[PDB]
C-alpha cells in the first residue's frame, strides 16, 4: 500500500520540512563520533509517505489517547533514524523490534534535535558506519530520516542527566545537563506515530 511522493524543493511543505531538518542541528557531547561532524545538511529529496491502512491505524490509536486526555492527543511532529526506515514506511512502527532499551526502557524513540536522530541512520551509536566506506562522519553517502507525526497523549516526564507508565501514553526525557539539547520522546505503541516524510541527505563538512 506505500507510495512515495516527491516533493519539489518550490512547495511550501518541502521548505517547512527542510528549515525543521536544518534549525534543529546542534553539538553532540560525542564531538561527532557516532552521527559525523556537521553544521548543517544537504537535503536531496524529501518524500511524502502515502499509506492508507497505516494512516487510518494511527488515525484510531489517536483518538483513543484523544478521548483519554481531554480530547488532547498532544502530537508532534519529531524525528526518527534507523538503518529499517524501509521496513518502517512499508509496515508502519512495531513496537515488537524494541528488545534493547535506551535511557527511558524498551520502546520506540523519537528526537527533537535532527541531529540526534542521524546518529541512529546507521545503527545504535552509528554501528560501523556507512555500509560502503564504513565511516560514521561520511559525507558522501545518502542518508535518510524520518520526519514522523507522534501522538504523545499524557507524557510522562523523566528528568535526564515494555507499556508506558501507568497513567500515561509516553515518556518525555527532558535533558537535565546540556543546555542546548532538545527533548527526546519513548512511545510503546507502533500505532502512535506515522511515517510522514521520507528525507534523503547527506551531512555537509564544515568550511
Ligand atoms: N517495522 C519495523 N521493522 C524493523 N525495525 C523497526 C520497525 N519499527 C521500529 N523499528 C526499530 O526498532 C528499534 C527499536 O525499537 N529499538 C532499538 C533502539 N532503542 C534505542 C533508541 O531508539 N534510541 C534513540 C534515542 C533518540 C532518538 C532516536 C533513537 C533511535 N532513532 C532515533 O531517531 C530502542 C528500541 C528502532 O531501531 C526502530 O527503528
Ligand atoms: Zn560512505
Amino acid at each position: 500500500g506505500t507510495i512515495l511522493i516527491d516533493l519539489s524543493p518550490d512547495d511550501k511543505e518541502f521548505q517547512s520540512v527542510e528549515e525543521e531538518m536544518q534549525s534543529t542541528v546542534r553539538e553532540h557531547r560525542d564531538g561527532g563520533h557516532a552521527g559525523g561532524i556537521f553544521n548543517r545538511y544537504n537535503i536531496l529529496k524529501i518524500q511524502k509517505v502515502c499509506n492508507k491502512k497505516l494512516w487510518e491505524r494511527y488515525t484510531h490509536r489517536r483518538k483513543e489517547v484523544s478521548e483519554e486526555n481531554h480530547n488532547h492527543a498532544n502530537e508532534r511532529m519529531l524525528f526518527h533514524g534507523s538503518p529499517f526506515v524501509n521496513a518502517i514506511i512499508h509496515k508502519g512502527f512495531d513496537e515488537r523490534h524494541a528488545y534493547i532499551g535506551g535511557m527511558f526502557g524498551a520502546g520506540i524513540y523519537f528526537a527533537e534535535n535532527s541531529s540526534k536522530s542521524n546518529q541512529y541512520v546507521y545503527g545504535i551509536g552509528g554501528g560501523t558506519g556507512c555500509p560502503v566506506h564504513k565511516d560514521r562522519s561520511c559525507y558522501i553517502c545518502h542518508r535518510q530520516l524520518l520526519f514522523c507525526r507522534v501522538t504523545l497523549g499524557k507524557s510522562f516526564l523523566q528528568f535526564s542527566a515494555a507499556h508506558s507508565p501507568p497513567g500515561h501514553h509516553s515518556v518525555t526525557g527532558r535533558p537535565s545537563v546540556n543546555g542546548l539539547a532538545l527533548a527526546e520522546y519513548v512511545i510503546y505503541r507502533g500505532e502512535q506515530a506515522y511515517p510522514e516524510y521520507l528525507i534523503t541527505y547527506q551531512i555537509m563538512r564544515p568550511e
